């Protein structure tokens, strides 16, 4: 099985896949810059943009598997159980939402073609030893 | 945050909270009557409305959770508490993602407005009790068949 | 007095009469309903009609007589006492405003006159002995089946 | 001396006997009925239909067969006579008075047109066996 | 309900009190003279006004309650139940449906003005003490 | 005598030979709803249609047919010819009076093609084995326009 | 209760009941000439007059009559009762059959109006004494 | 001499085949509805169409058959071959002449194009499992009594 | 039921009765004629003339008749009865089936008309004495 | 779900609670001017404007309340829960009633924006200090 | 290489996969249709439409296997051997044999667009639980 | 029942059986081939020339029986059934595929017709002894 959402939104797993992994911002950061600059867009009932629509039932998403997390860390008896899955939902899936999000985020402030430029720009930065390349990453930023 | 998804669409959790379980098929249902049909439509490079682009991030997040639980399944020791995570997946999130997906369907193949229509009727009918309550359900589908 | 709120509509309280206790659903299906599909209208400024403006006045006397309910709960020490008034209030009254929001709510969506073909339709059905009336009771629905 | 309040309008007694007895429904629903709908009309200086006017007289010689019944419930002895009289004055005439008020009411409300078209397909109906006629039995309605 | 039907006809029993009662003439002898005038207009299909109507509905009661006469006659034995039953209906069935049927007959017969105008006239006579009041109880005639 | 007295509208005696008994009415509900609907023109003394007069000998002809049973049901002491010429009278015969009167009725109110249509209608459908018989039979009383539908 | 169906045709069993019984002839003769002259205008699947019609359901009546008769005649055991029943065919409903063939006859034959004005002959003829009445009694002819 | 007789019609012998054997109705009451449907048409001396003509032979040599067995169940001595004879005959050649009888009148009177529908509608219903084919079975009824 | 298939045709089978047996040749005989001659015509989807499918059903009902006969000649165990059953179908409805295919492939050869001729031509000749017929039969020929 | 009814009209409740309490006249004043002034148009089946309706929903919960309070001193036991019971929903709801009661009846009579100008000018004025002020509080009037 | 048939028609084998096995009809019953409704189509030397050739190469390939099957039963010695090939190849090629002859035929009867939109709805049908489903499967029929 | 598909395409196998054994190239020789030359065309949906979906079709049947045989043969212990079925599916219906690819092949490549005269030629060339028949045998190309 083969789905990529950002076929539609011109780019692809394997070309964001060029940035590494565990530098991204925490999702709850996301979330509150989010509702500090996009909370009257969420809310409106019209749609008003495709990023908007995706965003909303990832938010969802992120929100209920948090309460799952919660639920079964109160409620499983043993402990290896407990913070096993606890650490598990915060380990590998946690990436997956944050890296959509972060990708959502960036493309409606800046535009789809920055964001695409900045992780080709960011791609070839990284590709190139460190003994050559600046030690100043590309920065996202009109 | 406090958000209806099923807000943009004209529709509210609320309005579809009248709708009982057993009005919903199961999720894999769902997963393969989505497959055969519409996946040209899906897999295109062009959004061509909302409802695809929810349903495509509805069936990642349900992919995702089915890796969850099979991963779960395969390294938890304590069959209670596996056993227990596993019917809660299925359980609880399973009725939100089926809900989901069935009123993406009935949204696309028969429009938004029949879909809301039907949607009052059946809160309408629901709320009376059986004994003046009449016995023969609502139906809507794409079949001709009386 | 004698004032009927349902006596400017077109209809009367005794025309009400057909429908039996035990036959309107529980208040919350039609705040649920209420709330989820007139929310803007209802908070919106303007008085399109009369309807909305009993359903609002309807919301805040019911709200405060909650609000009174869960006060009494959590003030008086009378168990039984607490327990007839909040029964007594919750069965008695709450049937008159469950039938007043039902009653505007329907005339809303579906119309006041097909309300009122409704409401005779319902007493001929109900009036007819069960040894020949249908299963089939009549209901409103703006859809076909 | 034959006289039949219904010959005035197209049906006749023997034709609205055609339907069976215990299907017109009991008189104080008849009463309720007309009441809530007509009170106004009742009571108007006007005879906007001669419909009223039968049912003014109705109810007025069912009042006076009331009246009779409480004063004979009040005053006599005999708790035989008593019964025998109420029982018979409830049952023997009420059927009559039930029949007549239906009809009024009835064709008041759906026209003679629907009404003299119910005392058929109904009764005919009845006499079909519960195995080739429709399932279901016939409701004046709306 | 509170029904006058008089005031349809634009009279009142408050105002139809004026005439005494032994001033009415015998249910039987009003029977012969209205049947007499207008046997085949009751009888017709042809309803000209709710005076037919009505007269048609009283001529149905009394039947009626003669047939309740007939019954109660040829079951019970004991005299008092009976003959008080018999007063009772001669007397306040009796007087209310003698008036009724005067009234709706002699303002067929001559119309509601003039009738209405010897109600007038027959309640001023009457108010006056015998001293005074002319011999000649006034009469409506040719 | 061959005589056919369907065959004056079109119809047969071995075609009607197809409609089920347990079917038709009794006898009685057909005179209750004949008089009750058309008493004038049965009263009528106007040849109005073939039907009417039909219709009229028939009832003179079951009315003369009851006097016989109440006649015999009434003075003969043997119970044995008693019960068997009343059971006689009520079945073989009495059947053909329902059988008329109905089709008759049925072809007055409903229309004569319209009768013959469903009579075609039962010849083919009833003709089928049960196996392949559908067991939701030709109704033809469309005056209640079905009352609404079950399931 | 009672319907003539000579009611149609102009005439009324009660000037019918003038003709004494042993008038009609016998249900064979009349059969036997009926098959004679008219009997292939039965068949016709066009009625061209009511007559022909109601004299074809008079023969399979008579005919019905004629088997149970028989067949009553084959099966009853108790000589009494089968012989009282064979008497009752011919005795009070055989009668009324050719009667009513008799009239149908007749009026196809040589005519409605010359029916009705032998039925007037005959009823004049018969009042008058024996002992001044003519020997000749009138009779239809051409 | 290889003559399939529903050829000309358009239909077929191994066509008319799908329909299941002890389906069509019994001999004699196809007889006596052909009968009172068409005995003005059959004794007609116009040959107004095939169908007539081929029911009219048809009819022919099956009381021809009627005939012949009748005479040897009075005629032959031992009842185990005359009971023989009549039962073959009355089950392998009746059948045929009930398949014909039925193909002609229901083709006269509906029509060639109806009885072909019919026919598919019956393979296609009849091809079905029971487990998913509907209890509702087609039946040509110029009546729209559906 | 009266039925004739020659009736259609404009003859009869009492007008074929006139021509004697003996004369008629074998089933058989006209079988082959009727295969070498019109075996495209029989086996064509088109009805081109009554004549032909006339004859297809007598060939279809012929041959179950023969499948019929060897069944039995095969199957049963009698030899008298079989023997007898034989000579029975053979001679008997055998000859009726040679006057069908004789008329229906001469008329069809020739034409209905000329073989009516032929018919009425030859019943005279044979009819007639050997002192005056023509010294020679008459036969049919191209 | 919470409600500000006056916000339709215009004013909101934080205005209207920005007025001192225990100003308006007692409740029974406010019923007896509304009776007296208004019954023919409560009584009507016209809503001319949403302050009749307002106003009979209101009087609908007053009577609610006077019932259930009835009740509850006739049918509870203990003085105390009854009487501290009343004094709660008197003081408590029975502000809210009132002001809802006396500013539709005023803003009826007078005038809405008038009322809203007497509502704010007097709040104003009642927390300005004697000084620049004259020393009579501003009264409503025609 | 990928090859799917149906999607030179536009449809798809997982298309197919909606109709559960189970539903197909036998083998034999679709060749006897496809014969008996198309023989001399087939045995026709014009393409009048694809799915013809395609349905036409089915059979030989069909026919092929057929071969296989008798040939390998009645050589080999081991029954084990030939008793699974032969079963194997009639269940498993079977299934995909038998639907792909029931989608030409029907394709071909009814037309492309009819059966897709049979497929469709029957699919939706089975999906859906009792309650929410019409219980009468769908049903092409022309 | 028997299809002889190269009639559609005008040939036979009669024509073809000049073609001997052992002359077609090898299964693979053809496919891959027949694969780089039309992929794209094959893969296509659109149905250009019958000849396409009946390569399309053969290529199924042979890629199935082929699966099939080597799953089989993979599971079975037994080596007589493994390598005789082998040997046969690869010898004759193997060659039968081969010849109907390279058929289709030829006739798409350098056209129908030509390779009609191809065989014509090729027949005639082989039918002569080799003591006359010339060493080039003929050949189709450009």
């Amino acid at each position: 099985m083969d789905i990529d959402p950002y076929k539609e939104f011109g780019a692809t797993v394997e070309l964001l896949s060029f940035l590494p992994s565990d530098f991204f911002p925490s999702v709850r950061d996301l979330l509150d810059t989010a509702a500090a600059l996009y909370r009257d867009a969420l809310e409106s009932p019209e749609h008003c943009s495709p990023h908007h629509t995706a965003l909303r039932q990832a938010i969802l998403c992120w929100g209920d598997l948090m309460t799952l997390a919660t639920w079964v860390g109160t409620n499983l008896e043993d402990p290896a159980s407990r913070d096993l899955v606890v650490s598990y939902v915060n380990t590998n899936v946690g990436l997956k939402f944050r890296q959509l999000l972060w990708f959502h985020i960036s493309c409606l402030t800046f535009g789809r073609e920055t964001v695409l430029e900045y992780l080709v720009s960011f791609g070839v930065w990284i590709r190139t030893p460190p003994a050559y390349r600046p030690p100043n990453a590309p920065i996202l930023s009109t």
